[PDB]
Parts: structure tokens; sequence; C-alpha cells
């Protein structure tokens, strides 16, 4: 049987590469997707990958990867990172390590993004390479 | 005739006693449900028991229950009792009195949890019984 | 096509005049939405008008604005204008103008709704004057 | 052998109506000391009733009761619940389950009594219900 | 005679457009004082329009619209929005209701500006519409 | 009956005058009794005046004063005045005016002597003039 | 010629006894310096009475009444007592002592209102009487 | 002849050795008054051993010893370290010399222990030797 | 006609050597005046030098200087330096370098002084040196 | 050709499996240079691995790895990583990359390990795999 | 073999006894050293006494004396005290018990002394009695 | 002799103009080391220059300063000016008066960087000249 390996994207995460391309940089959510699928077949997992804005959206696949005995999850709750008690508390309550991932780095940004949530009950944090803190968190979890 | 009382559960209780049970206790949400509908028949209320990860949802439900005109809801936020605004002013916004209910005691753990926006709003409080929280709860909720 | 202005409600808000009108204020989110129409005749724009008690529907709406290439939005989040990094980030990553609007002056209020998120990240606000908060918005948005 | 119970009262609260009851209500410490012993009556245990406004007083009764084995202590300490560390200790120190008792909803109120000394050391705590909150802690208390 | 509005401008606005305006803006405050009594003419009503770099002046000149009997008074207090207790107090003082306005959005600058003495006391605030924050603020004035 | 006077001094007030006379200042707490009792022969009131080391002696005296229907405290709770939430209810909670005295001025102190529970509930406060400050009290107490 | 004791009212006490008489209360800043200037001649000082919305005119007083070897001043700086540190050093800097006046208890009010830079530089404080509270500061200041 | 030294026990120390001794400890209050008599012996001096629950029987002692010429006072105030701004002033007043004891290091506990109010008015401080905490401070305290 | 350089001092300065000089010190404001005016005959510029209780007056003297196209502004704002955010708006606004000047090293005095409003604004600082800071502060300013 | 990838330990990270193996774990810091050394011969690049208790030697070897044109620094600068704003600078001044390397993960532990100086200047952060956060950090380091 | 314990002095107590000595105490760090020596003489164990103004030497230091199997550790580390994390971590790492060590008592001093990262970590604190807290910590430590 | 002054540069001023000059600005540390020795000869003065990234050699200079009766040192600590107690402490013990020196105005920049610890316990502070910043504080040094 192979290990599925949940990636979790919060609220915002959907927009990546859309305002002004040729300044901000070009590369979307799927590209990233698409890239992480690929790097599944290398490490011989599957990957479930979702997106949304809503907090309990998280939650709910915080338990789902819980209840299929998924191997890990690697997420970046983008934003609810810096408010939610609530996936604080998903992340304790399941046995499924949980691996922080953001594509910016946060303690290079504004002092409310210092805060995690996420980095309080996760087993480590990965931050600041772009896409590839995703395929680092990728590897980490194939070998988890 | 009957009285109707909401009871309103907030996130991760759906995963009471699930996680390595013969350490962390074996009661389960469902098994409090069951308490509670039965204690409902000889209190002479019907008991509305529901269970979210999205603080919206308990929003509606607050919301859904002043539309209904129900006697009083029981509400166990969960980690949304430290962050919602948004349910202290429901709660407010509403004429239903609420009972804020808590299995463990939350003064007595991380100081974020010493902070209730539901505390701020309800009626009254009572934590630290486990199921008997509920319990006591649905009798202080039936003599209102 | 007449440009389309999205005006979105957060929480709490549809029990607006509901509760004891003879004390809280009489008029409704509906006569609201009805003077607002109204306006948007008078000024050559179509007006879509939206509310939910969910963080995430905000998030969503702001992103199908921007997708709908919308000419503004104004945004009354409610509660979570004091909560939501999420909408901050929202606000910041669309494109498309955003007003804040208040019918109360939230810093004539308790503490904790001095903080706004939105505030932050939109170009404007309007608080205080009740429904005429979106009648001012909805003419400084026409002339964007 | 009779179960005891102690039930202790803080500051202040030997007042309880007493300042115009025609405005502030009717109900004195007595009645609810009245109320009590009927309903030990009905639960099958001796209740022992203190009042002082001494902090002293409050933490040689906790010590007492542990002396005496007491099945459980009922405390409102009033005012002492914010200030009290020593308090705290007096409850961590003994074996005998303390429950903690509010008539008001502390969290209700002013924010230097969302502070609860006695809260971060009991089992659990009833707030809110006025002298109802006294009537479920003995309950509670009983069965534990 | 007709319903008289103050509209006061606190420290620094009166070197608006000034400081190498091919960078930060051509247009000065002289130039919002005529396109206000233009709007003044359309709208039935005299607009006595002042600035100092005084706390002091605007506090007299808050008074001196109660004493007059004006209809509103426009407040823009500048930098003692974030300092002045004193103008809070005249603001609270006085039964002629205040508008807050500022050009800039001020939630979007340094954390120091988030506080508003002005806003604490005021009917409204519009913010960040540059010179549209006036002529909005006019219009809502005299429709009070 | 001549109208009855309260006047309470907290802990370490019984030491006035006795260290190091010749430095800390001669004047002793007996002396500023003696100065009371003659003040109050030419006022037509009697004073009743008591110091302990126990913030719960002066909440018995607090209570003691309404229940005998004194007509004013006049109150010097020492250090307790910084920490006791207690004596701040006592206050409150009887009907009889209490005056806060203090021989030195508290703000002119260090910073955890800026507090005052004493001055949050009390008419008035009357600091920093030595025995006068009680003098003072006395003439304001005697036409109240 | 006799001891000069001056008096001086900061920013909006002008106002005292203005807005809706019938309900905030009758008595204005005349009548109380109608009062004072009848105590001086009871007390055989004379007593200079001045109001300013103007925190540098309660500076330039201060310096002034130094200049002129004042007996003392009697300063209700009202606003800027809570956020002059200006006040505080003209205070420190001459050697006329100053009694601080408030007319309501600062301390029973707004948190804001707790700081007091004058108290943290004068000899004592008199609040809560109302126009007692100049009254006792001009008996006080006779007496020094 | 005899050099006479106050060793002063606050709250809770009297439980020493009671709760589950085969786990929490054996040793009582008792056998360290021993110990310490013993010691006293060997060093010349007679030794007052007290404990009280109480605040204000702290401040009678504290007292009592100043007035009995003692040469030193050794002060475990156990929960009232960290609230007693009384039990400073205590030890500021009295001229007698306070070694602050406890047997365990209140730095390695919780943030509300850091905080000694009696340290910041002693002479010195003995901290985590748990009965050895005693015997070093009555050796220092004899050699004084 | 020659570079002009406003000196500016703000509250109190004007008190320089003159309350009990045999203690405070002998050198006054008018002598540090004198000592400049000669330094700018060494240094070819014309030095407008000026002192105010008002704040007002430093704004009004700060955009006179840009407005004359003065070199430079010396400004030693004395308390106004800790509180207002209106100098450190007109420090920003104009174009004309500023150098802070303290007599004194405000690091070194009460925790109020180390925030500077003028310092988070101006060019530099310098502090301590009596009189010298203004010396050393006039040699920059000709050398820009 | 070959890069130069230096990788700086700073203190108590010598001490890495030595108190009690057999509880604490048996891993070495040199095992990891040992693991790491055989990464950079598969990943093609040489390694310069480095470990102090001194602040100062950290920055010397960020400067030297800037002066010897290094293609990337992985520091773990342990508990200086809370309280070095001389390694923030440092980081911040030289133009070779910094990962920030944790075995642990911080923010799962106390508070003060929450902010991270190095990880406010960094590119990027990996925390929480022991051993295989270097691993992580030399690949992506590789890569760059 | 003889037990040998460190003595660890930090910055600034190599100048113990030399700026004007006929005022601030003629006592220096050698004179206690020599002290020391002799108390260990007596004591029947080795003692090497050191100093240095780097936090590194102190942490080479900590460390060298497990690495030695060193009996204890007696720890000055001066205003190192109040800022080390590092310092904190050697102690805890290392099984070697750390005595606390002050000259002065550090709670009586300015509030950034209060703050002790040793005494967090160390099994102990003595402070205030100069010399003689030395000479404590080596009585004690020798009956470890 | 010559009275020598000691110039003391903390950790990164090394790197001054290194680090793309044509961004940065061109100026070196040996560059302003060159502008000080001719300064120097001018003034009459040696001048020992030395810079280290190690906060203890600071504290070894402050001390070598003093026990060598240097006039006066310059000092920059760098980075920790805003984390050094023990800098501040050794300037504080030595005799010789210390200037502190910064480039730019650290209150122009980062909240952190506004707390000084040289500041605090230094005579005086020169801030924001860049090199001329040396300048001054030798001129000033020369002159004390």
């Amino acid at each position: 049987k192979k290990p599925t390996i949940f990636i979790l994207n919060g609220p915002n995460l959907n927009l990546l590469g859309l305002r002004e391309p040729t300044i901000y940089g070009h590369q979307t959510l799927e590209d990233i997707a698409n890239k992480l699928k690929l790097q599944a077949e290398k490490l011989d997992v599957t990957v479930e990958i979702r997106q949304s804005n809503h907090e309990g959206a998280l939650i709910d696949w915080l338990q789902e990867a819980q209840a299929v005995k998924a191997k890990a999850v690697i997420l970046n709750a983008a934003a609810y990172t810096h408010t939610s008690v609530a996936i604080y508390d998903a992340i304790r309550a399941i046995t499924v390590p949980v691996i922080e991932v953001h594509l910016s780095n946060p303690h290079a940004r504004e002092a409310f993004r210092h805060k995690s949530y996420v980095g309080e009950a996760a087993l480590g944090t990965i931050s600041g390479f772009g896409a590839e803190s995703y395929s680092l968190a990728l590897d980490a979890a194939a070998k988890l």
C-alpha cells in the first residue's frame, strides 16, 4: 500500500502568480501542485493537495488525514498560521506528524507574522525557499 | 409544548476518545450526546446537538436558535472560545441565553485559554467536570 | 457592462433591526440593500450584495470580485474586522480597491474593536453613519 | 459516616441583598446557606458554610478541610479570586477537590476579574447562575 | 442665514502639496478649501475653514462651534488625533456632531497612528480618499 | 447622636514617627488621632479611629461603618491601596461615602503606588499634606 | 500686599454647567471663581484665576507664578493632566508648591485618566468633591 | 545577653511533608524548626519561629521584631512574596535586617513567582536548598 | 546675506540657571544664546534663536524655517520631545535638516524620556554636553 | 571550482548526546559533521563546519564567509538566535545567503525561543528534524 | 580524590574595590579569591576561581566543569545574568549543580536586574551578603 | 604625554564601505580612522582606535582605558548598544567619560534600536552624521 501525504494550503495561496506577473513572479499554486505530484512519483508516495480560504476546511482535512492513517501533513495555513488556536489543537489532537511550510520567511515580515500557532504544534517548519519549501517538506515527510 | 435546547460543539471535540484510548481516555462525543438525550427525557426538553470545525457554523446555529425561539444554548466553542469576537457578537445579538461549557478547566491550562470571548457574552460558564459539565449545563438550562 | 461593485457584509449584520426594534433601531439589512440598489440606479452601476457568518466566504468573495474585474468592494467584515489577518491578506493580494464600512463608530466602542485588519489593508474607511456609511461608500466607489 | 463538604465565602458576600433591596435583589447569604443546608439533606452530605473578609481565613479553612478528610470544597473567594497566589497554592497543596463558584459571570465584568487564581488551581468552575451556581456546585461535589 | 459647518485642520496640513510637488503631489490645502466652499454653495450651507499647528486653537474652535449653534464640525486633527485627550474631551463636552477626516488611511501607516482620540469621541470617520474625504464628510454633515 | 465618622488606617502607619524621628519626621499616628479628636469637637462629630496591618480588618470596618449608619469613612489603606480588589468591592458595596487619604503623594513615588483600588471606588482623594491630609478629609466629610 | 495664589484651569473646564444643564448640572466655572474670591477674602490671600484650552498657557502661568513669588498654585490641568510631560517639568522646575485639583475622581473614570503627570510632580492632590475640591485646595494652600 | 532572631513562615508552609509523603517528600516544617533550634544552640542565639496563612500576621511579627530590638528576621513569605506591597513596606519601615528564604528556587518555577516584593526590600535572599536555605540564613544572620 | 540657522528651544529651558543657582548651576538660556551668536560670527552664518512653552510655536517655527530656505534647524523640544507626534510630522514634512539637541542625556533619566519623536524624524542628535551640545550642533549644521 | 558552504554551530551544541545518553539521545555533533561531509561529497561542495560558545566567533565566521565568496551559510546560533541583534546585523550586512537551522522546533518550546533575530535576517529556516534539519539545509544551500 | 568546585565571575567584577575606595569600599576580587581559597582548605575541597568579561568564557568554563566531573559551580554572571539565554542553556545541559551568587541584592536594584537567566536554571541563589554570598555558596556547595 | 582617547568600534562596523559601495556609501572604517588620526594631530591628543565583533572585547577595552588613565572613550557599540547590560555596567564602573557615537540615527530605524544601554550610562551621545559623528565626538572629548 502507498503512504499518502496531505498537502494543505490556506487562504489566498490560490492567487499565487496572478497580480502583475512580470513584477511579483510567474509561478502559480497549480504549477507547485504539478512539481509536487512529479516529486511524489520520484519518492513513491501519493500526495493529496488542497486549498481553501476557510479555517474550518483545514481542520476537517487535518482530521480526515488521521482517519485515513496518512503518513504526514504538509501545512501552509497562510494567515490562519498567526490566528488559529483551532488549527493548533487539531495538529496536537491527531497522531499524524505535521510539517509547517511557508514560501516566504514570516520572521522577515510584519511582527504579527512572527506568531505561529502551527509551529507551536508541528514537528517542524520549512520557510522561505518559495516552491522549494514544499519540495524539502515532501522529501523530509517521505523519510519519516 | 416542548422547550428545545441547542447544544453546540466546536472544533476537534468530534475527536474525543480516539487517539490512544487506553492512555488519553475512552469516552467519545457520541457517548456524551447519548447521556444528554436520556437526561433530556428525564427533564421534558428536546435537545439539538451539533458539532463543526467551522466558526461560521456555530454563528449560523446561534442565529438559528433565536429564529426557532429556543429556550437556551449550551456552547462549547473549543479553541474558537479564545479567538472569536464574532461568536461574542452572535451571543450578545441574540436574546436566547448561552451557557459556556468546557470538559477541562481552561484556567488550569495555557494562558491563551484564560481568554473567553464566549464567557464575556454568556449568561454563565461550567468548566472542568468532563461530560458532567454538559449534564449540569442541561439541568441549569431546563430551569431557566 | 455597467461597472459592478461588490458590497460584502460579515457576521451578525443579517440580524440588523430584528432584535427588539423599538430599542436597537427598526432598519434591517434588506432595507439597506434596497436603499443601495436604488442609489446604484441613480449612479449607473450594478451592485452585488452578500452576507455570511463565515470568514472564508468574505475571502472567496474578495477573490471573486478580482476574477470578475469588479470596480470596487465595499466591505463590512463586522467582528472579523478585528481578528482576520486572512481578510487583510485578501485585500492586499487583490488589485480591486476595498472601502471599509461600519454602521457604528468602532473607535467609540470596546478597545478590542479599535483594531482593524481591514482598515490596515483598505483604501479607505467610512464609519458611524448607520446606512449612510454604505451610501457614502457607494458614491465614493462609483467615482473611483 | 457522612461526607462533609466545605462551602467557603470570601469578602463582601456577607452584604448580599442589603443595599437598596427593591433595586439590586432581595436574596441574602443566609438565604443561600438555608437553600444549601436543605439541598444537603436531599443529597445525604453535611455542609460546613463559612464567610470571612480575611484571605488568611479562607486558607486556614482550605487546610482544615484537608485535615478533616472533607470530600470537597466549594469556594467563592470573591475579590481574592483575582489577587490570591496564596489561595492558589493552598488549593494545589491539598488533595481535596475545589469547585470555584461565582454568583455573577466574572468574564462579563471588569477585565481585572478575568484573572482567577482559584480557577488556575481548581478542578472546575461554575459561574453566573446566582444562588443556582452554589446548588449546581453542591450536586457536582456530591457525585465526586 | 444658513446652517454653518466648521471644517478644522490641524498641524502640518497647511504644507500639503509644497515639498517637491513633482514627487509628493500637486494639490494644496487652499485647493481643498476652494473645492469645499463650492460644494457648500451646491448644499446650501456656510462653511468656516481653519488651520492651526496649535492643539489649543482646535479646542477653542470646537467650543466656538457649539457657542454659534453650528450644525456640524469636520475635524482633521492630523498628528493631534493620536495624542490629544483634550480634543477628545472637547468633542464629548459639546453637542455639535464631529466627523473625523483624514486624507490618508491612518490604519495603513505607522502603528502610533492607529490610535484616534478624535475617533473615540466623534460621530463618525472618513479616511483615505484625499480631498474626497472632506467632500464626503461635507455631504454627510449637510444631511445630519 | 453626633454623626460618627470612621477613620481607618492600614498597615505600617502605626510606625509613623518611631523610626529615626530626626530623619523620617517626629509626628506619630497617636499625635494625628489627637489632632483629629480636637478638630472633631470644633466640627460637632464623633470620630472612630482604628489601624490594622490586616486587609480583612479594613473590610470588616468598612462594613461595620455601614451597619452603624456612619456619615463617612476616611480611609488610608497604605500599601493595600495598590493591591486590594477586596477593599475596592467593600467601598462599592457600602452606601457610606469613602474619602481616600495619603500622608505622602503616592504619584510622586514608585510606579506601583500609582495604582489605587481605593481611589477607583471612593468619592474622592486627599494626598500629600501629611496630617493635614486627614484634617482636610475630616472638614470635607463633616460637610457631606 | 498679601500672599498671591494662582488657580489655573485647563481645557474644557470653561464649559462646566452649559451643555443640557437640567441633565449634567447647573454650576459653572465663573460660579466657582466667585466662591473662591470670597473664600480668599476670609483667608487674607489674593487669588489669580485663569483658564485656557492651551497647554502652553498653563506653563507660562506656572512660570509667571514663580517670577511673582506666589505662595502656591492650584492646578486643574483637565485632559493635559494625562498627557503633559511639559507641565510635569514646569512644576518640578519652579519652587512654588502646586496642588492638583479635579472636580471628578479621575481614578473612578477611564483608565487613561489614572495617569497624572501633574500628580507625579505636585505636592498634593484633591479630587472628587466638585467645587469643594478647589475650596479644600485653597484652605490647604493658605496654611502652607 | 542573647541576640533573638525571628524566623517567619507564610501560608501553606505548615503543610510541608503531608500530601503523599512517599511521593512529594518526608521532611516537615517542625523538623526544620527542630534543626534550627539546635543550630541556634551551636550559634549562641535564641530563635523565634512562627507560621501563619495571614499576610497581616507576618507584618505584626516584622513590627514586633523591631519593638524587641531583634538582631535579624529570616522571612519565607511563601505566596505573599509575589503579592505583598504591605510586607515590602514593613521590611523597609523597620531597621532590623530581613533575609528572604525559599526552600525551592522561585526563578525555576512559574513566571509569577519571579516577582519578590520581599527581595525588593530585604538585605538578601537564599533560595533553593530546601531546609539548608534556613540553616545558611541563620549562620549569615548570626554573623550580622 | 548668509545661510540662516534656526535654533528652537521648547518649554522650561527659559528657566535654566534661576531656581537656587548655588545648587542647580549658574548658566542661563541667554548665556547660551550669547555663546551661539558669537560662534555664528566665527562660522559665517546668521542664527535665529527662539523659545516657547507652546508646542504649536515650535511647529510654526519649523515651517517658517522651510519657507525662508534655512540651511538647518537645531531643535531642543524639551518635554515635547517625548509627546509630540506633531513635531515629528513637521520635521518629516519640511526639507530643512533638523538636529536634535539636549543639555542632559535623556537616556540617563526617567524611562519616559527615552522616547524621542524628534529623534525619530531628525538627521541626528547631540545630547549631554550642556551648552557644548548646542555648540557641536552649530558646527555640524554649518558644515552641512 | 568547488562552492564552499559554512555550517556554523553556536553555544552548547558541542554537548549533543553526552548527558545520560540512554535517556536524552545517542547522536553527537561530530556524528552530524560526519553525515554532512559525506552528503557534501554526493553534492560536489566543500563544507566548513565550526562551533563556538562565543557570539563574536559566529559574527567573525559570517564575515569570513563573505570575504571568501562562500556560496551559503547554514547557521544554528542556538541560544544567541533569541538575543543577538549583532548576528542579525552580520547576516544583513553580508551578501552570502544564510539558512537558519534548529534540531528542535523552537516554537514548540519556551516563549522566549519564539523570537529569532537570525530568522528576521536569514533567507529561510529549517527546524525540528534533528540532524535531518542540517541535511535539508545543505541540499537547499547546494541548489542556491 | 578532592572534589573540585568552579567559582566563575562575569564582567566588571574584576573592578571590585578600585573606584574611590574610601567611598565605595576597599575589598577587591583577589581579596575574595584569597578568603575562598582559605575557606576551601577548612572544607577539604579545591576551588578553581576565574573571571572574564566574555559571555562565551563563562559557557566554556561551565562545560569544562562538566568534563572534569566538578562537584559544583558557583556562578556570578554579573550583567550576563539578565541577558544570557546561552548561560541558562549551559547550566541546564550540564549535570553539575550551579549556585547563583550576587554581592548585591539584584531585586533591590533596577527592574532590568530582576530577570535572572542563571536563577531560572540553577539549583539555588545566594544574594546580597557581599563576599559572605560566596562563602555561604561554598559551604552549601561542599555539603552537596 | 599627550592625553590618549580610546575610540572603540563594535561588531560589523569593520564592513563599512565594503558591501556594494555604489549603494551603501564608499567610505570605510580605515578612512574614518585616517580622518581621526589627522584631527587628533590638529587637537594635540593621541587616539587608540579598535574594532571587535566581541562584546567582551569592548568591556576589556573600557576597563583598559581606565587602567591607562585615558582622558575619554568614544564608543560605537553597534548592535551591542541595544543588548549589552554588561557594557552599561562597564561604563558606569569606570571614571573615564564615555561618548556614545552612531553613524546613522538609530531612533530613525527599527524600534529595537531605540534602546541604548550605552546611552543610559554615557556622558553624551552623537548620532546620525556618519564619520562627522566621530569627528564631533573627538572635538568634544578633547575639550573635556
